[PDB]
């Protein structure tokens, strides 16, 4: 069945979304540190 | 603007599917260890 591929799938669209998130962080702390 | 509350919005449910991955992944260790 396909439920194991549905869900990793959905996890790596929410650890691209994490990665882009921490993307942000990090242009944040440049911006508050420089 | 509300740019802002959308990515917190978005990142809060992103950490709840999380969530979601680690309670399977300790229903699947339990599975495997006992
Ligand atoms: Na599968
Ligand atoms: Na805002």
């Amino acid at each position: 069945s396909v439920s194991e591929i549905q869900l990793m799938h959905n996890l790596g669209k929410h650890l691209n979304s994490m990665e882009r998130v921490e993307w942000l962080r990090k242009k944040l702390q440049d911006v508050h540190n420089f």
